[PDB]
């Protein structure tokens, strides 16, 4: 269980990630893609790209980073209150998707890691810690899902 103090920490830094949705999706995205090609590979719609360019010049990867990131925000605003935002979610990605839990820690590590490179001022240890732990009880609750599905 996070404290307000570090979801008041997690929100301020969510709250500058929100003033450009789209350049943070690419950001992260593409992270991920790189540090764990096997990520790419679960997505039909973007396994093409095959340089850090062709992905930083799509405007579908682009989009769908908004679509994550909208998402991502609607749950960490609930401060852990979150599960009817979780249920579809978990539901798409266990069955139909695919995409193993630990693919999820890895995305987790490229948005701290995007949070870090844009917004470091808002984004030191405190809040890195926090943004840790409001990613890990994203995931705690995911697996739980997972589990109950038999994923
Ligand atoms: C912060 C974590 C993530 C969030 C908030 C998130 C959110 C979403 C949302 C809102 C959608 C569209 C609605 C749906 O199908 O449920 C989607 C689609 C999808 N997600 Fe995620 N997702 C996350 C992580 C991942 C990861 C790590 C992978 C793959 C490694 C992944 C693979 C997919 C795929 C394959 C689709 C369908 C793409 C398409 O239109 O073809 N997701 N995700
Ligand atoms: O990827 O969602």
């Amino acid at each position: 269980v996070l404290s307000e103090g570090e979801w008041q920490l997690v929100l301020h830094v969510w709250a500058k990630v929100e003033a450009d949705v789209a350049g943070h999706g690419q950001d992260i995205l593409i992270r991920l893609f790189k540090s764990h090609p096997e990520t790419l590979e679960k997505f039909d719609r973007f396994k093409h790209l095959k340089t850090e360019a062709e992905m930083k010049a799509s405007e579908d990867l682009k989009k769908h980073g908004v679509t994550v990131l909208t998402a991502l925000g609607a749950i960490l605003k609930k401060k852990g209150h979150h599960e009817a935002e979780l249920k579809p979610l978990a539901q798409s990605h266990a069955t139909k998707h695919k995409i193993p839990i630990k693919y999820l820690e890895f995305i987790s590590e490229a948005i701290i890691h995007v949070l870090h490179s844009r917004h470091p001022g808002d984004f030191g240890a405190d809040a890195q810690g926090a943004m840790n732990k409001a990613l890990e009880l994203f995931r705690k609750d995911i697996a739980a899902k997972y589990k109950e599905l038999g994923y």
